[PDB]
């Protein structure tokens, strides 16, 4: 019974956890669950508060919470000493989604210069020839597995474009972060800011190796390539879910498919509430840096308190009918896939114009869009599988048919 699973262990979880989610939001918003000492926060204004308050919380844990142990004994009502005297030995320390302050606004300030409105705007329109160059290598079979066919490759591709990957590397970005592809794309990126610091020129690239801290000081170039090379960790896989996610829906409900079709400016409301439903990130996580009180629980200092967005985006308290797909939710845009706080998603953007655009030339090209029943079954009794992770919620496939518009 729920009463004493095992949220990051069970894989009874991974088809479906929202009636467990639901269950431990019914006990309390802010619950001690049965191991590991983790406050599970299914909560979406409890949530919000967790994410606003980094005095209190620390995302030294964020991608995994209790797994891996921490590389200390937390004591004391403090830990902050602890968390200092370890600081890089916790999962990608050296990248912005696991630092505090001040060491965080330092790493995410260097993304400044490639999300100007500027800059998004030449790669949104990018996004238009890529989608299409994307729907060329398969429109003619009829069918594809979408996540390898177009949504990894289109997902890595954009984040490639928005780094000014000069264009004879980016075939060579894409089959490698499809050998070490995290030290690969470090290697590429420190000898582009290299190049660049030594010779100037007049692209993304050069922006990027000249730009400068918020106290004007300039950035080693160890800290640019670490900022700029993470948004392919951070903006692949979880892209690449969302636009499987509004694939398996556009399959799995025909009525949608017809109204999108018929209306487009439905896209943006279907887009996030594609994120409000099945935000692909499941866990975000937070240590307590001293002892706190969110949701009326005495949080004691070192303890992991797990932020379960999908489950936020699901709070009765917030939205009406929550497990209902509804295009018509006025505030479906105050859904949390993104998170809050100052590690808001700096992608967030850059993902709802995917989604999109993605969407916009798959219903040109793709009359009859439908799930592959050889493959996943009837309509009423699909057979799906879901990424075996607690932090991730995403299809692991999704073979879907169509009749091509040419
Ligand atoms: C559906 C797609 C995406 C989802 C659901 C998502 C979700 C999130 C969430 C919840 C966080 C906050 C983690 C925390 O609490 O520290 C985050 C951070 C981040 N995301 Fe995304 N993200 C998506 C796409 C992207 C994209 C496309 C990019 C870049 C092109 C990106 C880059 C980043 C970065 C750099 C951070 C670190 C922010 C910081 O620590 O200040 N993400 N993402």
């Amino acid at each position: 019974s729920y009463e004493s699973i095992d949220f990051f262990t069970d894989p009874s979880l991974i088809p479906d956890p929202h009636p467990y989610f639901d269950y431990l939001r019914s006990q309390s918003p802010v619950l001690r669950l049965p191991q590991y000492g983790v406050v599970a926060v299914t909560g979406y204004e409890e949530a919000t508060a967790v994410y606003k308050d980094t005095d209190s919380f620390s995302n030294c844990v964020a991608l995994g919470g209790p797994f891996p142990p921490l590389p200390f004994a937390p004591n004391g009502d403090d830990v902050n000493a602890q968390i200092d005297a370890h600081r890089e030995q916790f999962p990608m320390y050296e990248h912005m989604v696991t630092m505090d302050p001040p060491e965080h606004s330092r790493a995410r300030s260097i993304l400044s210069r490639l999300l100007t409105p500027s800059r998004l705007k030449q790669n949104e329109e990018f996004m238009w020839r890529l989608a299409d160059r994307q729907l060329d290598e398969f429109l003619g079979a009829g069918e594809c597995e979408f996540i390898s066919e177009y949504a990894k490759p289109f997902a890595t591709l954009v984040i490639a474009d928005l780094l000014g990957v000069p264009e004879d590397d980016r075939k060579d970005f894409r089959v490698v972060l499809g050998v070490n592809p995290l030290q690969w794309l470090d290697d590429k990126f420190s000898a582009y800011i290299e190049d660049r610091r030594r010779q100037p020129r007049n692209d993304v690239l050069t922006a990027l190796a000249t730009a400068t801290y918020p106290d004007g000081s300039t950035p080693e170039v160890i800290d640019v390539v670490r900022s700029a090379t993470f948004l392919f960790a951070a903006g692949q896989e979880t892209t690449a879910k969302l636009l499987t996610a509004a694939m398996r829906v556009l399959g799995d409900r025909p009525d949608i498919q017809r109204r999108l079709r018929e209306n487009r400016s439905l896209i943006p409301n279907f887009i996030e509430e594609s994120l409000r439903m099945d935000s692909p990130v499941k866990s975000d996580s937070r240590l307590a840096r001293k002892r706190t009180t969110v949701g009326g629980l005495d949080i004691a200092a070192g303890t992991v308190v797990m932020v379960l967005p999908g489950a936020a985006n699901r709070d009765p308290r917030r939205f009406e009918d929550p497990h209902e797909f509804r295009l018509d939710r006025p505030n479906v845009r105050e859904h949390m896939a993104f998170a809050r706080g100052v590690h808001s998603c700096p992608g967030g953007p850059l993902a709802r114009v995917e989604g999109r655009v993605s969407l916009e030339r798959i219903l040109d090209r793709m009359l009859d869009i439908a799930i592959n029943e050889d493959r996943h079954g009837p309509a009423d009794d699909r057979r799906y599988t879901y990424e075996p992770t607690y932090i991730l919620r995403g299809l692991t496939e999704l073979h879907i048919t169509f009749t091509p518009a040419g």
